[PDB]
């Protein structure tokens, strides 16, 4: 029972399980160097995120170079080599105010504010007529519609809508500077999914051979397909992860999920748009549907922010990170903790520890029996493999895959046993980190002419990796998923093999 | 139908429908001890008022208790709408405390700065940036060089650099604003203070005379600590519930024996974080809540709930998330501290707590709780309790109505955690107040005189329970309720279950 | 724990220590009419006395009923040990029978030629040449190659000439022909003139149930119901399914009836042998689902008509009927006219008790609990059976007036016996139709205080349960009652220790 | 969903669309001896031919075996439609019989007298008074008042006196005392000198299985095993449970046997009639639990010896045996000496097929599943799980000894198990297992292993399509090894039907 699982949790016993959730780290000035990156990889970093909200293409190109230099420095031993994915995080559409002749002119709880659109009234914002770059703001806003300014600092409330201006009352005021960020809860923002700057960044991402794109501010399915279109044919194999940052994204989550390769839950941005007594519900909902759909869900923002200045996180942060894992998140993303903080290596190590500790609180058998309660030969084989992995108490499930799909298919049923995905495709090896329980392995050996010899070679390689990682030892039993004939593109073959 | 589907169907646009089942415990202080404000807190959902005996005199607390009962009984004219309010005494216990600053504000401690700790009573009111006084006289022989000292709920951490015969020289590791009379923790040290001091005895006796409903025993490290508290309360306070506060590592280590000796448990997450690493505290919380749920004893989550509401009218998303997960872990009650005691928005804190708790109810997967609690569990009264919860799921009952004198039979039903609310009908004002400790129990106080005929008296109390249920929106005409009683008057045990239609 | 393991743990060397739960119905005749024999049959386990109204006058049957009640009430001195005995009237129905033979037995020789006359000039001079049967419109509904059966399907004939007057056949096979023997044609009135008289005689004699023969549709049951009328509205109607049409329209027959009797012997005449076991399983299944009694009859222990012990095939066939979910087993000639009626009853008791060891109770309930269609009484019924398993209770005690509440508990098939306590003598007798109900007749006067009267009846059930060995001091039992005097619900459940 | 719903859904006007999963064993005698008749019995559904060595000479049985094989191989020209037919040897065992009748039959009426003699001069003349039997030790195991049954329990006797070389009895139950009839007494050796010779003959005739009569204990089975020896080590030994001791010591017998035959008739004489059904259900359950074949025999369709159709009760008796969980049903006199041997086989086929509709397949499996680190066992379970999950038309198992097909069969999948083998003996022996449909592959071994696997699988595909098990578009489960000549059948493949 799940209750008994909680009762025998022991804080004095070390985590005997391996970490199954991926760790995504934002690379910046504090972690940009090869030497630091090497230690972060050793500490458990699986994906390197590039925040294109700031920095030039030159800067980021150097960062990508350093990440790959640090990564390939472990290639001298393919058994212990861990693939590292590169993630591009788009800037996305913003709503910014004008320049207060910078400086600030405070407001107060009661006064009025006449929002404008005069494209020359930029350089001088008062405590009355305020400017913003959102041209079509007057047809997606209503009367009574709140307008948060500077990350949920100053809330307004529309009173009069002309045709290209708004009269507002200041709900709660304070300091207000230049080029601040405004949020419109819960309006349907009509800004383009792909800014002209995003089109540049995404183009750059294709040339840099990035593995995935974190698309900011996704509100609908058509936004995702717009990013897809920009990536085009050349970037068709790049995984698109939609970032849910506002109320519309939550409401239209199903169409966004069906259009995406994965989901990022941005709690911080969510907390600005919707009340605090509901954000946890939205998180648990979105994670649940991603798990049900077998698509990767990333939990981001406000993970270990205190570790920017401290070597140790608060227990609240540790509890929040742990509960995200227990919710069913596939990956956890660090931001300023690794980008600009004083302890980037400690943050990665702490995230590893918390993820490992939360593993003990996971009730593996229940999740599978529910995901099974919810035709195709590959689906039956995947279910059969997981079922067999519980029956034999297997040390691992070895999946021979080209694109990664066969491994993802097994991963969606959440077996206790780690999934060793063996591939010769370096990209799918890197992209596999997005899925919980998948331990990607990159085979470098040339193809054998005899198909059964090539399979046996890939299996034995996985066998060696498993022994080295301590997943299993000789005498144990593993489940092996392959195809049947040379280049028949569907995994329908399950094999229960003793560990040699 | 499945836990996964249950999570998938969660909707933030949908208004929270079902009632709030977890208790709300509020610490009363300068910001909330007036009759006027107390009335608003009760309206907003306060079930239990906590008296913090770490501060204040007996006449101070007697006034608070009087104000609570005045505010509570102001609603007593309408027994259908009347909500019982419990009074909790939180003992001081083996505390170590600073340390009065000058002549009423604070000083700033900066990183890497030298700070001297003294035991010289000539400095007990002249503490500052350089010298600091505390009341633990044996501190120099329980602490070593390199020992960590935490001040004011772990806000400030110090490291001992030099051991003097009567003093300590420290270096500030974590800076901050030190105030007056703040708590001190010595994680690795073995503090010599007793579980029940002479001051605590005076306080517990005061609690008996003031007819408090429960005692929150601070810093419980073992079973014998609970037996001491139980002993002081004696025969006169034999019905006062004892809640043991787990605040350190030894308390977690010896949790099983403390739980068996106690009536309930309070998990102090904040104090726990001092001795236990951040990557392990959440495990400890889930463990203790689980064993409490298993034993059928109330568990309270306290400290670090809505602390930001001390200065802001709205909590952070992280706080609301942390509160909700405590409820989802299986906590029976949530306790508020500085939010209601001294903060600027005590009314807003209680309302937000009610709002978070109610929203969290939507994420609770009720049937699995019961199905597991029935399979892995250790009596006609017990079989009746299980059967009643069974029927409540089977019939989709609006409520389980339990006619109880001591509250026991209602507690036994609560252990199995039905989805339907448990309306405990009692004529005992004390068990009505104590019932708030248990999740899903909605205590109701019948003041009607005992009817001559027993069956007539039962129907009277059931009719009272159904009126309450209708008024609270638990059920309506045409619904079905489960009723638990004994057989014949003066019956020893509740072994009778009835399925009755709502007229 | 599982069904398979339950079968694996079966032990023929261990005494059947469970109580017999299936009702025993005995056909009373010249071999069992006497008060002495009836007394012993009651002691041996007879629950219901069946009177076959296909033969005998009302004078004869009134005497048989009187003897049954004399034997039954001879045990009334001890209310704790008194077992109620029901009386069943079995109608003749639309029977087609032959005529008497001149002198008397003749042999219908295999391959011969018979002539079915409809003229009353050969009704007393039948032989191997010309045969008479009491059916008129036989030449209005038949082809020239059909089959006709004699002596309960024993002899078979092949019609090869028609017209209107007679029928010319050929003996495919046969044996012996007595006189006025059963004839089968694989639209007589459902309730004939004679049936109406017998049914009204049944109301006058205060019989507990009626076994309606040859029910083919729901309107047949309604007609029987109509004849019984207001005076006999509480009399149970058990519809006998004896042909193919009864099987096809079984659903409407079941809904209209109070119970069902599966006549396997007659069923085999029309339906192929390879199909009858399926029909039996289907009908018993739908009866259990609907919560209505199903009786298995005919071809039970027929060998015991002349022998003191049955064959193993008969024991297996009876046991399987019980294991199929039958509520009652009916004996015919074994008790009516046979040389060992007392041994037949005892053997029936023996087999039914041994078969209980193979009953897997939990699965029956779990499936019924999941299949069953806000009623306080129905919810209490489920909860009581569920609590009986959980507490391993020795019995479920049900205080009932009409028997309905006890019937609702019986539907869920608890392993524990259901002690139905009643003051109504008829409900006590009719309760035997339901598997697992041990009816008990309280004769103590009504106490002034309702609660005290409930305690008295429960206490009476306690004493019966102890004397029967259902439970003992210290055990736990479930008790189902109403809440106040004149309650329309049996919605109150108690878990009470045995005093 | 529920067994109850499954029963309520039974419909007698709906034709049995499913195939017969239970094996049919037929006793061959003077009525079914000919090649022509045997051909019709094979087409009607006979899977196993039983030879009763209680009667007849070796050469008589040698000709029967030749005829059975001539009839079976007449269908060999079509590998896809060809059905393997097993040969079973049923030993005489420790049985005691009566002598010859002077005349011929004499009449023994209830309430008479009878002289049971050891006079060898009266083993030719056993009339109304005198009768001869071949058990010399008869006056050492029978008391005064002991009961004696003759000819399958037809006639019973009461011992009043105990003479020297004879007995004085009292006819308790009447009947017609025929000749060479069997006699029951509710110390003859487990295997006799005759049995030793008969078992040797069985090894020489290459029979597939031995029905060992009157097995009482484990040491009886191993005595038979030892006689069969090295040369007959692959011959299946099925122990016949015919008395109380066999039932009491059933576990040790089952653990020593390859299979079990439940002889209800012989059980009925020894054990009370109100207990035999319990014994039958217990033994079948334990065999199912152990994954060992159980045969229900005796008193099946006896009325079909003289009639073209069975009675209602016999149809219910056979059907309930199938529903009890019996792997095979055996016919005796109905096929051996009766007037309607062909009709007996066809009726047995019809009843077995009709009973199939009453089986809730998922219930048996879910119980057996929870009632291993061994890869072959895990693969076997997984294959059955997949067959339910995919609603597979069949489970194709490539097997050499049959062992792999057997462990899949233990879990009782709804889908037929197509056992593909090149070993003709395992093809014949596979008939003992419920749900196994054996096929004999005759294509020569291909050089490349993956090619030879595909050849065997495609053969199973064509058999399945010809039999109507499945059609193009459906999905089947396939169990194989991984490399040429391997120890474990540990490979499971979910493959579409071309
Ligand atoms: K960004
Ligand atoms: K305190
Ligand atoms: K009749
Ligand atoms: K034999």
């Amino acid at each position: 029972t799940f209750l008994e699982h909680m009762c025998r949790l022991d804080i004095d016993s070390p985590p005997i399980t391996a970490r199954n959730t991926g760790i995504i780290c934002t690379i910046g000035p504090a972690s940009r160097s090869v030497e630091t990156l090497k230690e972060m990889i050793k500490s458990g970093m699986n994906v390197a995120r590039l925040n294109f909200s700031h920095g030039t293409h030159e800067y980021h190109a150097e960062t990508i170079k350093n990440v790959r230099t640090a990564t390939e420095s472990f290639a001298s031993d393919p058994i212990l080599y861990r693939p590292v994915a590169v993630a591009l995080d788009t800037k996305g559409p913003e709503i910014r105010t004008g320049l207060i002749k910078g400086a600030e002119v405070e407001l107060k709880k009661g006064a009025t504010l006449k929002i404008t659109l005069d494209n020359a009234y930029m350089e001088k914002c008062d405590e009355n007529i305020l400017w913003l770059d959102y041209k079509n703001i007057c047809k997606v806003v209503e009367v009574g519609s709140k307008i948060y300014v500077d990350d949920g600092l100053i809330s307004l409330q529309v009173k009069q809508k002309g045709a290209d201006f708004l009269v507002t009352e200041v709900e709660n005021g304070g300091s207000l500077g230049s080029k601040k960020g405004v949020n419109l809860p819960g309006a349907a923002v009509d800004l383009p999914a792909v800014s002209e700057k995003d089109i540049q960044d995404l183009k750059f991402g294709v040339e840099q051979d990035v593995d995935m794109v974190f698309a900011s501010f996704i509100r609908k399915a058509s936004d995702v397909h717009e990013v897809r279109k920009v990536l085009g044919e050349k970037g068709k194999n790049i995984k698109i992860i939609s970032k849910i940052e506002n109320h519309e994204g939550v409401r239209r989550f199903d169409e966004i999920l069906e259009a995406s390769d994965g989901i990022m839950v941005a709690r911080g941005d969510l907390g600005i748009e919707i009340p605090a007594e509901k954000v946890f519900l939205a998180q648990k909902m979105m994670i649940g549907r991603c798990n049900r759909a077998g698509k990767p869900v990333i939990c981001a923002t406000q993970m270990l922010e205190s570790m920017i200045k401290k070597p140790r996180p608060t227990r609240a942060e540790g509890s929040d990170v742990a509960n995200a894992v227990l919710d069913g998140a596939d990956c956890i993303m660090l931001s300023g903790e690794t980008a600009k903080g004083d302890y980037p290596l400690e943050a990665v190590r702490m995230q590893h520890l918390i993820a490992r500790e939360a593993e003990a609180a996971i009730y593996h058998l229940q999740l599978f029996e529910e995901l099974r309660r919810l035709s195709d030969p590959t689906e039956a084989t995947a279910v059969g493999a997981v079922e067999a992995s519980f029956r034999c108490c297997s040390g691992a499930i070895i999946v021979l895959t080209k694109s990664g799909r066969s491994a993802h298919q097994v991963a969606r049923y959440r077996p206790r046993a780690p999934i060793i995905a063996v591939t010769r495709n370096p990209q799918t090896a890197r992209q596999a980190h997005l899925y919980r329980g998948i331990f990607p392995v990159l085979c470098k050996d040339p193809v054998q002419e005899a198909w059964a010899e090539d399979v046996d070679l890939r299996v034995n390689f996985a066998m060696n990796v498993g022994k080295a990682r301590g997943f299993f030892k000789k005498g144990d039993v593993v489940i092996v998923l392959t195809g049947w004939r040379p280049g028949s593109g569907f995994t329908n073959t399950m094999r229960v093999v003793p560990v040699p």
